[PDB]
Parts: C-alpha cells; structure tokens; sequence
C-alpha cells in the first residue's frame, strides 16, 4: 500500500530474456503456423471468430517497440497465440498439434527462466 512495498524483484533483464524466449519459439520447427498473422482475406471465418489475432511477428514488433509494460503482458500475448489456435483448429490436425507442442515448449521456458 502507500509507502509499503514488497522487496524490488530485479526486472532489468526481462526485456532481453523475453526476446531470447521469443527467438527460441521463432526457430522451433513447429512455429510455422504462428510466424505471421493469419491472412484475414484468405482464411474464412478467422476474422469473425478470433477477436484478437496474435502471432510471433506481431509479438516481436510489440516487444521491440516498448509496447509490453511488463513480462506478464508478454506471456498473455504468447498464450493468446495458442488459445487462438485451439479455438480454430482441431486437436487432431497438424496445426492443432503444433499449437499444443509450442504452448508446452513456451511454458517450460517461461518457468525455467523466471519461476
């Protein structure tokens, strides 16, 4: 509360560390469904159904331009990518499986880097 603060957790490396994680997500072999925004002209249903599209290139630009106020807003967008994927794709599809694999990969890197 006012003039009462928990000890200051060092957040000075978060930007660099989120960038490293994002690099590792970008270079994963199953990243291909997530590298670029879904083409809303070419994919029926996407625009109406997925209220907040998100992809790794969009996260990378937001990261690089100071549009994440803290590491939690970064994780929210990464998770959004996978939550969108599960909303639109069957579990038993290449993309559906890719999304599960990437979410697992992300969550481990997140826990190991920060928790």
């Amino acid at each position: 509360s006012m003039s009462v603060k928990k000890p200051k957790r060092d957040d000075s490396k978060d930007l660099a560390l989120c960038s490293m994680i994002l690099t590792e997500m970008e270079t994963h072999e199953d990243a291909w469904p997530f590298l670029l925004p879904v083409n809303l002209k070419l994919v029926p249903g996407y625009k109406k159904v997925i209220k907040k599209p998100m992809d790794f290139s969009t996260i990378r630009e937001k990261l690089s331009s100071g549009q994440y106020p803290n590491l939690e807003t970064f994780a929210l967008d990464v998770r959004l990518v996978f939550d969108n994927c599960e909303t639109f794709n069957e579990d038993d599809s290449d993309i559906g499986r890719a999304g599960h694999n990437m979410r697992k990969y992300f969550e481990k890197k997140w826990t190991d880097t920060f928790k």
